[PDB]
């Protein structure tokens, strides 16, 4: 789809914030990440840049990305981004400030393109596995093993399944907004908003105060220039303060959703579960940390936990009313005993 | 180049494989990398791909490059390929569907283009390894120290040394393969292959055929997507299976075969070979893993084993005729016997 | 861009070069790096590559790039030189044989343009401080946290602050130096040069000499393709070797010296001090390891050492003389009490 939620992307209109590391001397770049939420187990994860991608703020693409460069829009391809986690990611989908990519997990996220008077590259920190959510934690996207019950994204964009904060956006700077009441720096609105203010000199903001303007200050750089998106309301970012004086209301979706089914997932290479007298051997011999762990069946309660993540012959001695073996997030696996070794006399001897 | 070994090269088709981590954890693309070969003592890979670089269908360049889209080439520059490990490769020489390439190490294998209708790349996993002929363990060998004779692969190409069995490629999905005769679902070739096609309906499906031909049963996945090769030959891989019945031979050598050369090699900073009485100390200084072990030269044995990555001076009392010294895959030293002490006179006013 | 101490610059010529390790299969980069002065504790580096960026030959700009293509130069922009870390850096400014450009954090540098189907970039590794003298340590500057001293280098060149030693352009590899002049091996100068020289034949077998050629023996191989100019006054580096006769040292600035900014540095967050009779519990829990050491103070020493970036209450037993606290190589604070744990208003002692 192109359309699939009107609820942001007519109601949003793009942004430029700080990054949180850059090494540009940290540099502004609108692809300011926040939220990354490797929170799908399966490949795929969400990011946040801080600019509106997607449909531009109209009907028309997915393939655009317009981030804010001055107020204004710069509405171009959407391959002229480039996320990346480890190895380069591939797009799956824009929508709103976010964006599903099929990619590495990964403790951070980095992403960047070319734009302003250097590279403009962006970068966070967020904890991503693609773990199982169970008895078993993961690392790299499936490829491999059997599939198990955890996370996975959506590939709809129209969820209302959880939303963001959005209402009463404030400021990020733009001072190609702050123009000059001929001598005195003055307030405007990126594309509409009701801008709130305040310079280092004196003046009122609070209350709105997108009719008031500073009269005492010159000087651009030490000015609040602000963008209230209170008909396009953006994305709330720890890089976007907000106003103290105004309330709008226009809290709005989050496309994408980790859903609990049938994960594309992972099960820790094929462990031996096979019973002999009342006891289960088992060679085991996995990849991804696997908790296998037991529940002695009957009366008998008997636990047992011990992580695997190396190949290990261990035991459980299975009890007449059984065991139950749990290897990761795969089900737990039963198992009864009166022996399996075969071969007790309890009969009349005719054969 | 060479055509000298025609066998592989002149007779390699562009051969199309199911991508396992891509742009949803999957994709469509030719590209899937199978026999990935870090197998050399040196810092070079050889690698198959699925496509087949290399020429077109003629002899000349080993620097075009044609993978699948359909069933039929797409025979263009080497410019928009992009070999890589966990880094990007330095090309060494392509020769059939095989390339060789000087890469950094990695774990993963990363080959892309975006020539598609998608991204179109293509990632997998597959192990790569060096290590130092016998001793010392390292993976990819440092930029200084000693140089010394480890497996490599060839800076050149049409070798052979070892050959593994080549013998039938066979179906691979690509519906390009299983067109329609107007009717029916209809086999077709890469340049030329004898194609013993059939579907589930009953046919022969036995002999060095291209006389099994199946209409009766009709779907393009009810049938045989083949590429038979027995005359245009690709490197057989488990996303290439081969018909059900009897091998058409194709043994094919390896054109990558690893030779000795001059590896930038494994030594960690110099050893001191020190004596004193009937003791060899060795004050020792490396940077790296240095397999010591020494071995006193009686009848004894003495074995040795220790990890030198340490600076510490070490000692092996040296036995009545001597012990030998074995600082890595360096080479030995040879100590003899007697005793020392530096230097020190042991009595000198002569008689 | 503009270039104003014509020291570096006019008197120089980009000299050749050999990268010291770019794969196992090295690519030969003139640019090759010596001195790696990356031991700013703020993140950016200052790299020497052994070409001479600049000046083409002309009066303006370090926007050109000369490196060496044959004994000549290669007079393009500089814009294709890609610094980078963990990230793309920026460049700065290069001037003399040095770049500058400001980097995310990183240990070690890897600074390129590619040129030719080579890599033909150059990376070195080079031990890099991220703290201050004293305390703690980092291997990336907190960007969390208080911000106290950082060195860091110039977001500008026009800097003589410290000055290396500096003798002129030394000898170079390259064939392109020596022709034959028909039967005598003939030096051909891109800069004039005072060459000294010798050969594998009998001559002046020091090459202790002002300029000469030694024609005893006759090809290039067994003869000094030594390109020693004495109107130029350049930077040693070690992929730069010199002539064996006459030096001309001359101490010379470096461009680019190590300041303190508003870099990103070198203080994690903030201890949390509690205080009870005595005791500071500390619950400490910051995002990068603190050495933490304290000095309960007075006659007591009571030094302490744990690296801290685990969530873990700990103790310092506060003396009455106090105590100091000294969260890394932060100056430190300090706490006396006697009576702390939320008071005795008295009634009585300690009521």
């Amino acid at each position: 789809d192109l359309d699939t939620h009107f609820t942001q992307y007519k109601l949003a209109r793009p942004y430029i914030a700080d990054c949180p590391n850059c090494g540009h001397s940290r540099c502004d770049s609108p692809i300011a990440i926040e939220e990354v939420r490797g929170d799908a187990h399966a490949g795929v994860i969400r990011i946040q840049t801080s600019a509106m991608f997607g449909l531009k703020t109209d009907g028309v693409d997915l393939a655009y990305m317009s981030f804010m460069n001055g107020k204004t829009q710069k509405s171009i391809k959407i391959d002229n981004l480039h996320v990346r986690t480890s190895a380069p990611c591939s797009l799956v989908s824009h929508h709103g400030y976010y964006i599903l990519a099929q990619c590495p997990p990964g403790d951070t996220v980095t992403v960047g393109f070319h734009d302003g008077p250097n590279r403009h590259t962006c970068t966070v920190a967020h904890k991503v596995e693609f773990r199982p959510v169970g008895r078993e934690k993961y690392r790299h996207p499936p490829e491999h093993g059997v599939e198990l019950p955890c996370n996975r994204y959506t590939h709809k964009r129209a969820d209302q399944g959880h939303y963001v904060e959005m209402h009463q956006p404030g400021l990020v700077a733009d001072h190609s907004l702050l123009s000059i009441h001929s001598a005195k720096v003055k307030i405007t609105v990126p594309s509409g908003a009701q801008v709130k203010y305040y310079c280092k000199c004196p003046d009122v903001r609070e209350g709105i105060t997108s009719s008031d303007h500073t009269t005492t200050c010159t000087d651009v750089k030490q000015c609040r220039a602000y963008l209230i998106d209170n008909k396009k309301w953006v994305y709330n970012s720890g890089r976007l303060p907000r106003g103290e004086g105004d309330t709008f209301k226009g809290k709005l979706h989050v496309p994408f959703v980790p859903v609990k089914a049938k994960c594309i997932a992972t099960l820790a290479p094929e462990p031996l579960v096979e019973h002999k007298h009342r006891t289960l051997i088992l060679h085991l011999h996995p990849d991804h940390p696997t908790l296998l762990t037991t529940r002695s069946l009957g009366s008998d309660a008997n636990p047992t936990r011990q992580w695997i993540e190396r190949p290990t012959t261990v035991n459980f001695t299975v009890t007449g009313e059984g065991l139950e073996y749990t290897w990761g997030n795969h089900p737990p696996k039963r198992v009864w005993a009166q022996e399996s070794g075969e071969g007790n006399p309890h009969g009349w001897p005719h054969e």
